């Protein structure tokens, strides 16, 4: 239950001994079954997306991609859960193998391809634990669920609309994730034309659902858009009333300085090197959409510091991923101790008045 054990000996040793996917299915099968190693403040809760969240720190889509393990994560100190992407069809992912860690620059590549057990798997998972997550919502612990399209599919939007019906009824919010680099075309639909009728069908389908089950919908950006896609984004986001930006995923570009011998593999990069384009990311588009349009700060999170540099750009919550797997559980109540501290050092209230501060300055 020692950051430092965990980060010193656990750690490195589950890396000696198994490979990266091998470790993250062992590491979701503990998690699922609470096998796991901090008290939330009122500072840090934060009201956004129609929903109490006691703590502004979540997981990020990829760790859980279907819903195995929601309770567990709840346990290990996330403020809140998302979970997928989930594709309408299962689909089984690019070959093995797919993920890779860059130890000495706290990193990871990885191309998994949407490995998805499908909506319909997720659907009925879900359902079995519906009540216990209306009452954990209630209490402040919401959940999200990322959204994706399969491979061979035509029709993009269709697989998008889909997830909308089968999901959306049993989730606090929903995210399109066009930003995928692992999904040939995908990112594409992150373009104005495209994104404004993807986007336009996507919210037609949520509005369709009863009101107590209409999730708050997001659209997940990339870290590697030019200017001009960030301006469109914003154009189409305020246009069309999208209820936030999760930003970012992972990113297609390869940092100078990366030492890994694995970092010429193929596929999206994440940890500490995404970090500070991802908070440049957060603090663009926080400014092209006037502070008006919460946003979900992910990227290379891996302390207090982290989120809160996230927090001040213009992050309303944050989430992490590639932390936990060199650090591990600790790092959760490791980050949130060290945001309260800073936000009191800082002399703010709590991490509501900390949000886009930067901005003020
Ligand atoms: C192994 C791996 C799988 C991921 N799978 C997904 C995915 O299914 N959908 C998605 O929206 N993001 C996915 N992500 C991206 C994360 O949600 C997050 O945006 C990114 O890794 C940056 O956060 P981090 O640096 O804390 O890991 C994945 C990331 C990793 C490391
Ligand atoms: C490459 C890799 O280790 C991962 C990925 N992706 C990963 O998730 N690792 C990992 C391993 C163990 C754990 C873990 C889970 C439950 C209890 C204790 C630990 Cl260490 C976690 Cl949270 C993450
Ligand atoms: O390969 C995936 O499944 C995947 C990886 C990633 O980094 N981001 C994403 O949205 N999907």
């Amino acid at each position: 239950g020692d950051e430092r054990f965990y980060a010193e000996h656990l750690m490195p040793t589950l890396q000696g001994l198994l490979d990266p996917e091998s470790a993250h299915r062992l590491a979701v099968r503990f998690t699922s079954l609470g096998l796991l190693p901090f008290q939330d403040s009122d500072m840090l809760e934060v009201r956004v997306l129609g929903h109490k969240f006691r703590n502004p720190v979540g997981i990020a889509a990829g760790f859980d991609k279907h819903g195995e393990a929601v309770d567990g994560l709840y346990k290990m100190g996330f403020g809140f859960v998302e979970i997928g992407s989930v594709t309408p069809k299962p689909q089984e992912g690019n070959p093995r193998p797919r993920v890779f860690r860059l130890p000495e620059d706290q990193a990871v590549i990885n191309r998994y391809g949407f490995n998805s057990h499908g909506l319909s798997v997720v659907e009925h998972r879900l359902r079995a634990r519906q009540q216990k997550q209306a009452k954990l919502t209630e209490d402040g612990l919401p959940l999200g669920v990322n959204l994706g399209k399969n491979k061979t599919s035509v029709d993009a939007a269709e697989d998008y609309a889909e997830g909308v019906r089968v999901l959306g009824p049993l989730a606090d919010y929903l995210v399109v994730n066009v930003s995928s680099p692992n999904t040939a075309g995908l990112r594409s639909l992150q373009g104005k034309a495209e994104l404004r009728r993807l986007l336009t069908k996507v919210l037609q389908e949520r509005d369709g659902l009863r009101r107590v089950h209409r999730p708050a919908v997001l659209v997940k950006i990339a870290p590697d858009l030019t200017s001009q896609d960030k301006e469109d984004i914003a154009s189409v986001v305020k246009e069309l009333g999208i209820d936030g930006l999760i930003v970012t995923n992972t990113t297609v570009s390869r940092p100078a300085g990366l030492q890994g011998a694995l970092r010429s593999e193929t596929g999206g990069l994440s940890g500490k090197p995404l970090r500070d384009l991802s908070t440049q990311t957060i603090r663009e588009m926080y400014a092209l959409t006037q502070g008006r349009v919460p946003i979900i700060g992910v990227g290379g999170v891996s302390s207090g510091q982290d989120a809160l540099e996230k927090i001040r750009a213009g992050a309303s919550l944050v989430q992490l991923y590639t932390a936990l797997t060199f650090w591990g559980p600790p790092v959760v109540g490791k980050v949130k101790r060290e945001l309260e501290a800073l936000l009191k050092e800082q002399g703010f209230g709590g991490v509501t008045d900390a949000i886009g501060a930067d901005h003020r300055r």
